[PDB]
């Protein structure tokens, strides 16, 4: 079966994407056919408070950027009268699916990678600009389009934790993915220790650092003998441990010691001049100190010098 | 873009499930043009060790019953050459869906909840026939068939976490979804407390047994105020501070108290008569006591009585 709005309709087995509150369909305009990607709240997701359910939506109308997925239309599903957000079909898929290439087990080519950082900055630009934090950043929303030169553009989506915060603005509450998730965040959230913290804006910048080494690199920056997932323990150990200028962290070992790094590794896709100019970048936003980590105004600044 | 192996062909952007390990696409044969699911494993699913990896593999072939998803065939995607799982496609989709539709809000038509409990019960009793232990039963990997006579049948499915067990071993390793997970597990995978215990076959009782209580209320049986996802705290203390007999716990208020009952909701879809009898079936397969749950045989001897 199908379920439509009044303009839109999508068949149930048509998905796009799954997920906690919602999934994501490949749905159709009735009169044109166009196509769209429609995210359609599950029934659990309207235990949340009302103020909450209604960023995602707040959040997007707001936004209107290049590399930010578009939304078109907010509409009302028939049989349950939800609102369900109609959004750019982007049909190539998300950076997740391009990094589990074989070619690309080492890292991104160079010139997709400069894409990958010029994309994610802007996207990441203009949310702070209009004062939105995201969240949940990682490759499976960041998405990639095929432009006008048949060059890559990525695309930043899932604002389903996102939320607007004033640039000195904090929370308490928890939000995001386990292999991309600040240290701070992290230790609450997985761990279940509550060391009484508050984060703020700059989890999206541990986030997109991740992201970017993954992006570099072909691997996740912090690598557990079994992978994140399978060891919360020694995932946290590699995040709160790691020396201070480390990008990466890895345990060779079934419960093995652990091993930090402060440069690429000598497999890293990208010319080594980039390499070097990338790597403080790294160290500078994957940094769980406050004190020490950087700012936006700073981020922004060091990665444009990179893109010219 | 799209992959294929020898004799299937399916597009990336053709998802039916998204998982830790796996994806699972709608494809087709390439001669005939049948539709198939078929289930195509990440990168980081090769961080298991190799024994771990084959299970699935190794269980499916085994099996073959009206109340599991066939598998037709073992092939090897081009680009890693990694194995596929190419299964039988269920075009209705799984009974999380059916249970998410707003009729079903208070619980399905008894006639459906029949048809559940009938084909559960098949299926795993087949698993344990084989000596085959799924570990991560729930409405999203039941799914729905139209049969000859144009009633549904309902399928297992996902055997990503399933391995062979007899009655008389044990494990430790960790599978499963929060909501539907056995106290025991939940424990150590949840909370991260390890308390040295060793879990057993009878798991996949305690999911069955909240996957019914979903059926027969449209609700979970156990649920913070915030739900269990967004309170694991709370969800802990109600899994295994409930009386023997109770087979609900729900924290009605914002750091309420819990309300426990042996009984089913007033608002359940199903007629008293059978809501007498399936309590009894609940109350003990949600039961963590293993001195007191019974086995895979007294719960198919029961249920096979309400069956009759
Ligand atoms: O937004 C989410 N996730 C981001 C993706 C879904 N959204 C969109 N998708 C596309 N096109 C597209 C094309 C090919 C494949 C895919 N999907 C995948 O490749 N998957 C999904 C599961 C496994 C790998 C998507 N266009 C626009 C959007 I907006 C959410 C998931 C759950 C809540 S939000
Ligand atoms: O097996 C899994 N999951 C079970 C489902 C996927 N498998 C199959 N699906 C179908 N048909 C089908 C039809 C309509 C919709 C759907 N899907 C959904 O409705 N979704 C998926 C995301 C949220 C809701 C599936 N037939 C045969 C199979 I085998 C796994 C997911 C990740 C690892 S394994």
């Amino acid at each position: 079966g199908s379920q439509s709005t009044s303009n839109h309709l999508w068949l149930l087995s048509d998905i796009l994407g799954q997920g906690a509150t919602a999934n994501v369909f490949r749905g159709r305009h009735k009169k044109t056919g166009d196509l769209f990607a429609i995210k359609v709240f599950n029934n659990i997701s309207f235990l949340r408070p009302v103020d909450v359910q209604m960023r995602e939506f707040e959040v997007l109308k707001k936004l209107n950027h290049k590399n930010i997925v578009k939304l078109f239309a907010i509409e009302e599903e028939t049989t349950t009268r939800h609102k369900v957000l109609i959004m750019e079909f982007c049909p190539c898929g998300s950076l997740y699916t391009v990094l589990e290439e074989p070619s690309n087990a080492y890292g991104l080519p160079e010139s997709e990678f400069l894409i990958v950082l010029r994309d994610v900055v802007g996207g990441m630009n203009h949310l702070r600009e209009n004062g939105i934090v995201h969240r949940n950043i990682k490759p499976g929303n960041i998405m990639r389009v095929i432009g006008e030169d048949g060059q890559s553009v990525y695309k930043l989506t899932d604002f389903g934790a996102a939320r607007e915060l004033e640039d000195d603005e904090q929370f308490v509450s928890l939000y995001g993915t386990e292999e991309y998730l600040h240290p701070d965040m992290y230790e609450r959230a997985v761990l279940r220790k509550d060391h009484q913290k508050k984060y703020g804006a700059t989890v999206d910048l541990w986030s997109i650092g991740v992201t970017f080494y993954h992006a570099a690199t072909g691997s996740l920056p912090f690598r557990p003998f079994e992978g994140p997932r399978r060891n919360k323990e020694v995932m946290y150990k590699i995040i709160t441990g790691k020396p201070s200028g480390a990008i990466s962290g890895v345990q060779k070992a079934e419960n093995g010691p652990i091993d930090w790094s402060g440069d690429m590794p000598v497999s890293c896709s990208l010319s080594r001049g980039l390499q070097v100019l990338l790597t403080p970048v790294l160290a500078n936003i994957l940094e769980a100190d406050q004190e020490k980590c950087w700012g936006f105004d700073q981020f922004f600044a060091e990665t444009s010098d990179i893109l010219h």
